């Protein structure tokens, strides 16, 4: 008996990743899609099934809905996740969960009181390539880790590039370097014209001095990678955040006089993360690490927003 999923917001990202996945996943059934415009709802249900609903409250009211996918704009997550939890729906919220740490704690508290799952959807965490990369690092392939770089940049209620893009490299640092990451300094470029963060660069460190240099933005050519400098080599990889389901990662390693590349298996991370959500909802095993990782994440992001030097242009 698959969990019945309602989607609120007919997002691009739901159109391209989440709904195809929801659709293909046995453990989940798309029962309802809601849109500010009935026609858009409808364009979406013709594609992926379910009842097209106009407005989001109406979908929260349905009894044929156990869980809600929220691919809305970041600044609008808090209202709707909070409303979906209050209607008794478990929630799968696109990254970032929300805009700040204190709002993230409140959404988790609302969920905790009702025993509902609130999961922040970082598709990338669900791709086995990261763990294959981490096992190589643990095996010593480049000796001790000295520092980490990650970059996600792309060509040009809005999030801004910190919230919508910066979050990836920052989560990757969190994933690889651990829970003690502290802000050191960052810069954020803001476009005066539309008043919006369009890119930036952050520097973090663990307490042992393993630094992370994270780049993000939307005024750039596409890059989507990370790099580990160790005491005896380096390791980098491309398409680390959004590898296609059929794309085979290639781990690049260099050491003195020697370089290697390892091709890894293809994996559907969007499928796997929908499956992970469905599993946690069906079993009621809601891993604590997830919510504690989201809280820590939200803190580094607030740390970056606040502590960054902000620069307006021109
Ligand atoms: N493409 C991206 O920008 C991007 C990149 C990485 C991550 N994400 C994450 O995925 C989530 C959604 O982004 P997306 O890329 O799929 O963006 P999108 O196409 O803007 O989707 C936002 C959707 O939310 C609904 N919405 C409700 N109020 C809105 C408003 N005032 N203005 C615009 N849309 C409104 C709209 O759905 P209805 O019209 O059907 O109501 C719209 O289709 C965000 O959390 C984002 O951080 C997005
Ligand atoms: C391959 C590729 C993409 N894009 C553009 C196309 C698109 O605008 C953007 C991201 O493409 P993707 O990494 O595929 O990420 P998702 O669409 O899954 O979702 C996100 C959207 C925005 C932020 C992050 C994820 O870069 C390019 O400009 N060049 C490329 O080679
Ligand atoms: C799934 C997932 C994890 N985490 C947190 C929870 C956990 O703290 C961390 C990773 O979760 P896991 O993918 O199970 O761990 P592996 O060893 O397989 O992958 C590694 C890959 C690289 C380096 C370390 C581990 O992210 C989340 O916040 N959300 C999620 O959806
Ligand atoms: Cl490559
Ligand atoms: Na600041």
């Amino acid at each position: 008996n698959p969990i019945r999923v309602g989607v609120i917001g007919c997002a691009d990202i739901a159109w391209r990743r989440a709904l195809p996945a929801l659709e293909a996943e046995p453990l989940t059934e798309v029962t309802a899609i809601a849109s500010r415009r009935w026609d858009r709802a409808k364009r979406f249900t013709e594609r992926f099934g379910g009842e097209p609903v106009e407005g989001y409250p109406a979908l929260l009211e349905r009894d044929d809905v156990d869980a809600v996918y929220v691919p809305l704009p970041a600044v609008l997550h808090a209202e709707w996740i909070d409303r979906a939890l209050r209607a008794g729906k478990h929630v799968l919220a696109e990254e970032p969960l929300t805009t700040d740490r204190p709002q993230a704690e409140r959404l988790f508290a609302v969920a905790r009181e009702r025993g509902l799952l609130l999961m922040e959807n970082f598709m990338f965490l669900h791709h086995p390539q990261h763990r294959q990369v981490a096992d190589m690092l643990d095996e010593g392939v480049i000796g001790e880790i000295r520092s980490f770089a990650a970059s996600f940049t792309i060509p040009p209620v809005g999030g801004g590039a910190l919230l919508d893009i910066g979050v990836y490299p920052i989560r990757a640092a969190g994933l690889f370097l651990g829970a003690d990451l502290e802000f050191v300094g960052a810069v954020l470029r803001h476009e005066r014209d539309r008043d919006v963060v369009v890119g930036g660069n952050a520097l973090l460190t663990t307490r042992q001095g393993v630094t992370a240099q994270l780049t993000f933005g939307m005024e750039h050519a596409y890059t989507n990678n990370y790099e580990f400098r160790g005491s005896t080599g380096r390791l980098w990889m491309n398409r680390v955040f959004t590898p296609p389901a059929t794309y085979q990662p290639v781990v690049h390693i260099e050491r003195q006089d020697h370089a290697e590349q390892f091709v890894l298996p293809a994996h559907d991370q969007f499928a796997k993360s929908i499956r992970a959500f469905a599993q946690a909802v069906l079993s009621g095993e809601h891993p604590r690490e997830w919510s504690e990782d989201s809280l820590r994440q939200a803190s580094l992001v607030d740390a970056v927003r606040t502590g960054a030097r902000d620069i307006y242009f021109p």
